[PDB]
């Protein structure tokens, strides 16, 4: 009676390494929250080092599939697939707390196809070029919330509400 | 429990590696939904890298045995035996979300592994509506398909960004 | 879900058979017999086999209870799993289309042979094949299709969809 | 479902016998005695045997309670499992047709002292002499249900209920 | 469930290796049964190979601390600290079933000797044997029958039935 | 075992894998150079093992000129029995209590390899492909005399002649 | 020390018998064959037994070489160990006084029986006991004293010191 | 035994290829070159493949040394094993009759390495980059004669000529 | 250092006695007899005991060889170690001053058959009655060397030669 | 080994935890050095946290058994049984380097009987009373070399020769 209580506030948590199990729980919760209301916003808490790409894409696709506005909230960190989900929140509703850290850095033909899918998703949501996204994803570094805002991963850096 | 709530919505999940325990659980849930209504659609969420062939074939046969229309939904991935289950959804009701990856490549005695493989060729041909010759050739290729490629191939009917 | 299955007179023999699996299956069979000694019990079999005495424990309980027992092979019935499949009530032994059935089998020397002769006598009885044909066939490391298993006498009906 | 089994006066001696299994079975035997000290208790035995003092703990409790105890060998009763099978109330020791029964099985004096307790228990319940028990327990083999019946380990071999 | 059901009948179970968690659980159950009734008997089932000395002494001291009569019952075995607890039951109320095995032998140096002296004094008191007889006996690696334990003063009654 | 190599004795002992095969193969080539006419004695006490490793030894036996006397002691199961049967005609031996098994313990590849085994057994035993295929399905051992009748070996002997 | 033992025509069957132990013993037996056809080989047996086919490999090699083989049971000869003990040349099968000898034996159903019947035939041959006697004796889970093994036909001489 | 084998100008690429196997093979190739830069080197290949950079290390060394290199496929040459087999001096690339050959490999970096493999195979097999690419995607083995027609090897030998 | 000891006719029974320790000790006892069947052998015993049949193997071999055997207890001789200590040639069984000696120690019948063999060996070599041996072996305790001398386990306790 | 070269200079090393195998080697080395010269001093290097009591007593007894002067050298530490061996060197010949640390702190009757043997040995070599040794051995502390000198465990604290 703590995370289910959290679900009653339309809050979904993406915490820790993303794998198929984590993704499937988050996905079910998003569908639950949509049936309760297809209008009311959903808050997505993201504190994650990232994880399995297809599992991250499962969550991403579900976020887009549901009608609801999705507010994303980066707390602690959003690295790799975590930052993709952070960036995939509804335009104007992508948030970070002040000390969060954001990282977009992560057969041979397959991993390249998945990489291009990530480039395309980042391009859609950040408004940066595919050329710049590709370059940025090579760089093993974290961004500050202001840097991430400038890049287009998020809209608001908040100290208080 | 949220997975019990899913079952109340006529949603069944095939997620992670498929083995006998996953199969028997999914099989049990399919019968339950048929008992509640033999007409109402069942939604099958498929996010799986595949698994044990006989366990997947067990789910496959049960899908064909029950009376219900089964809507299959590929999210994340459907690889190997997962893509067979995806392809075995009711005609017109086989779905993928836009960024899913689909693999039909398949990554006991010699005779038996071949007998099973030949069963897979027959099932894929039947459900894709393609010739078995095309299926057998295509299954050698170690690669994934996009949802649009999988639609073209006859593995699925619809690629949906959101509901229509 | 398996408790809810038990309310519908369904018992599941799933995965490797051992003493714990056997005792649960046995307990469930007695439960269903107490609720009604007339009404059929459905035995779901998806098993690679397992411990011989534990399989024989289930076999004896199946024979001991009064009820008709419908056996259903989905996925596979191998080793002791196929014995249980064959031990269903005559006319009520089923397989789904893609199941694999194996009668081949994967303490002192005399004891292993005594157990093997008990298996021969059970297979000979329920399949109607001679002791020599059972003995020769159990030597062959191979699976049978459901139609081959029907022909052999391990089961009665191969069903893609229900009759009614 | 094991709760409901107990409600039907069924106690299970299943798998390797150790102190935890014994003390559970023992607790259950006292439970069924309190509910009714006259109604029969059914003891399901499918065991390869196990720890001798744990098995003797069960045995002593079976004799201690006033209830008639029906023993049922299904699958197998080996070593201490066969002792418990033999310890059922006379006339009420049963096996199903394909079961296998075996009577073959610290300081050296203690193991031998424990072994002599087993000989006396088998001799008592089988009606066999101490020598034929000793000689038979040396033979590494199983008996059929009919052989065990002839030996005095059990009373009835049943294909179906009477 | 079955062990909490046992506790409703004023039965406490000392099962298996005695450690601090087993002792503390047994100790809590003893205090519970005392508050329910400080005059009614508590039954203490003992089937144990022994265990930690301080854990056994924790149980022993609590047995003396509570006002209730404590019936000790040895089933299977009571070895090492388990036989100490068996002997610590109320005079006249220390029991064993017929095939139980009882052992008083124990299987910084000054500290292990100090503990041993405490064990000698406790055994001496409850068995009415001298310290020298207790010392010599505890050196011998052997088990006693229930009748042997009875004549030594470890228990009072060897019961086949109630 | 090094002293055995001085007597033109090679040992196929235990489970056959790539490392076992490579050692046997080098020893076989060594004994060819010392004398490509003198017989080589192959001790076989093996439950079988890796099929390609077994085929590596088989091919090397056929590749070298030398007569190869095969000796089944204890057992020759699976690839071990193939190696036993691949000895020079008239020079394939078993001791009296040995056990011989021809049964074996992508999908297309395992069938391709199995067909290769059928062709080798049929060649060296003079049995048809159907007889080999049926026999390899039976999970049983043959006595040395049965193996002799089948064409796996030539002589079953208690002492040296 | 073990190479020095090999120079004295002494082969050691020690511990659990597996394919590695058998092949070493077999190879050592062939070394001593080449040194002399006539000279006795001494087989030290201190073993709980082991893998049946490995034991039969040793047995067959013992019979195959022409040499007389003196078997010496010290510590124990159990299961396949006792078979090898009994397989020594007639008159030359020895035990020291405190050794224990067990013929009891603590793959498919047909094969285990085929192997067991081979063991019965070997024991019957070397002990001169009937098949029916070997069968019932191998069911009894027990050891024999060196004297009891002597009267059974497993060994010839129980000796405290040399003669 | 392998030390004595080196005296005959034989190097063994056996088991899974890693950095340690590569470094030993590489060191043996340099030794044989200093003993004689004219004399042929025989390369025994019985390998399921392994680490790509380790295989390329061996490959580059084979091209670097002056000597003709006879490659010998016994058992199998899969993945990087088949590349080394194909990299033998033209006319000197051999397989025994029952060997199996596979060029199939079982984010931006792995793509670059994959293209390097395509270029190496194309050079040594005389197949186009598209034929190599399509072939390496297919999970299957070739018989020695199939590998011969593809351009991986020159001679399928039963015995020496 | 260990072969140096063996040239001085010193055999060491160190640590837990198993079949491996016994067979080495037994082999060394034969070696020293062949060198000289009348020259004393020194047996160093520092052992907590071990496998009964392995200890009896050593015991029987000590009785079998012709040589005088000097036993030397240093550190400890417990269980089967003390039997071997007691089994030295009369007059030649030694302990250093601070050693600890313990005589306290398959089917139920067999374990009891083996215990009777131990009782009779101890009875023989200590000259104590069977009552005394059986009662003493029940007691879980150690003897000092003087107690052990008094008991008949050894002859001399010496601080120096 | 360099420890063999040390042995030619009559140096024996008691290093690391003392067990039966460490003790048995030290003991064999002590007998060797005595046979080379029964009058020349032996140097015992002690850098040990202690270990098994009976193994320490085995070394102690052997030190007393041999005729030689034994110089003990504490370097690093001599704790528990190590300090007993240090104290057991020939009077006047027990040494420590300046930064070493020395500690004498460590069935029921049997471990107490062993404890009494230790008290008697420490009393003998330190000249402290039995009650002082008893008391001191309860105290969980290390001594400096000068404190160990005052206690009677060693004679000389040397910075250099
Ligand atoms: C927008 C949802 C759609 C309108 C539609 C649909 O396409 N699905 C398929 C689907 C299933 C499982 C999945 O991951 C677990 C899916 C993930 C992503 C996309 C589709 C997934 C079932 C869903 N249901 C549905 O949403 N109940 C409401 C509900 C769900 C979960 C819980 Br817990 C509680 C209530 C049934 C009726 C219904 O109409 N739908
Ligand atoms: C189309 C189903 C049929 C109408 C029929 C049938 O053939 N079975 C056999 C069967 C058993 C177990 C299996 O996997 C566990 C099976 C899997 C595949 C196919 C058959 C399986 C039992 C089923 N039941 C039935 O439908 N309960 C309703 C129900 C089931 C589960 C749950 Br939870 C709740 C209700 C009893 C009456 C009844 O007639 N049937
Ligand atoms: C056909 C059952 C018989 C009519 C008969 C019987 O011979 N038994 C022995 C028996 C016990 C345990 C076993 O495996 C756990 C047995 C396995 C195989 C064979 C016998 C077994 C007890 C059973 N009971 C009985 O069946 N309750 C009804 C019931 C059982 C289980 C559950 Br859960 C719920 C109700 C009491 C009355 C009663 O008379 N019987
Ligand atoms: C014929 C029983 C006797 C009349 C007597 C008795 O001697 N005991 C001691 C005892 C305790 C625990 C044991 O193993 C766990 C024992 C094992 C074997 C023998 C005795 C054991 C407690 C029992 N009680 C008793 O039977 N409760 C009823 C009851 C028991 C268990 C459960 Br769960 C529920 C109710 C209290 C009244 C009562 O007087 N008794
Ligand atoms: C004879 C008990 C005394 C009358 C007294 C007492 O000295 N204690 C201390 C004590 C606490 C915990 C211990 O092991 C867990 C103790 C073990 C041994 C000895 C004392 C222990 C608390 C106890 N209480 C008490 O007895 N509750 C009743 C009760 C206890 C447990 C449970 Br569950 C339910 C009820 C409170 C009132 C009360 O006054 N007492
Ligand atoms: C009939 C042998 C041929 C005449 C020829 C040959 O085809 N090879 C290739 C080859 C190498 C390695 C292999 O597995 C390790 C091979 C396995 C199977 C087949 C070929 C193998 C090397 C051999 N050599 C050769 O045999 N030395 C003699 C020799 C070998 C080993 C040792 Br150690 C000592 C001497 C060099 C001269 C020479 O020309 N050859
Ligand atoms: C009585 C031996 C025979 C006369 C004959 C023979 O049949 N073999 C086959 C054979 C090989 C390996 C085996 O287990 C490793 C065998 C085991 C059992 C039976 C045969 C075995 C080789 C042996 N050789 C032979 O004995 N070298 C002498 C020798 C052996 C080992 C060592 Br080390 C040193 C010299 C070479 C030529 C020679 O004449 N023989
Ligand atoms: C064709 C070799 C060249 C002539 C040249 C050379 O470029 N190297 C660099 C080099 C080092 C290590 C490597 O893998 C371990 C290399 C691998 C690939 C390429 C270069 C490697 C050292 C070599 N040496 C040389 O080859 N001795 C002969 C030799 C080497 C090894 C052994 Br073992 C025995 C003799 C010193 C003299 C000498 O001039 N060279
Ligand atoms: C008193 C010894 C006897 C005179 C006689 C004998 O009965 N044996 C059998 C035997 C073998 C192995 C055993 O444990 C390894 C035995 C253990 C206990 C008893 C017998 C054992 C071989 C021994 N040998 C012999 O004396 N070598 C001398 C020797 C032994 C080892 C080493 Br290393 C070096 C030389 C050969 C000739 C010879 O005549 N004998
Ligand atoms: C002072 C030694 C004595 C003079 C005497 C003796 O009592 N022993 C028994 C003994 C053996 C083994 C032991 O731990 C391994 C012992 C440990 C402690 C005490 C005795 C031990 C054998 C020794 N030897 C002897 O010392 N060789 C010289 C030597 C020893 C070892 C090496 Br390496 C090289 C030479 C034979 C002649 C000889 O007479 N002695």
């Amino acid at each position: 009676d703590i995370y289910s209580r959290l679900l009653r506030e339309r809050i979904v948590c993406v915490m820790g390494p993303i794998d198929d199990s984590v993704a499937s729980l988050v996905i079910a919760q998003l569908l639950f929250l949509q049936s309760e209301s297809n209008k009311k916003p959903i808050h997505m808490y993201i504190n994650s080092p990232g994880g399995v790409v297809t599992a991250g894409l499962a969550i991403y696709d579900t976020m887009q599939y549901i009608l609801n506005p999705i507010c994303t909230w980066c707390v602690g960190q959003a690295a790799s697939m975590g930052s993709l989900l952070l960036a995939a929140g509804t335009p104007g509703m992508r948030h970070s707390l002040p000390n969060s850290r954001i990282m977009i850095h992560q057969q041979a033909e397959e991993i390249m196809k998945l990489k291009k899918q990530l480039y395309n998703i980042y391009a859609k949501h950040t408004k940066q070029s595919l050329q710049v996204i590709e370059s940025a994803m090579e760089r093993d570094r974290y961004m500050s919330p202001m840097e991430a805002q400038e890049f287009g991963i998020l809209d608001k850096v908040l100290v208080h509400p």
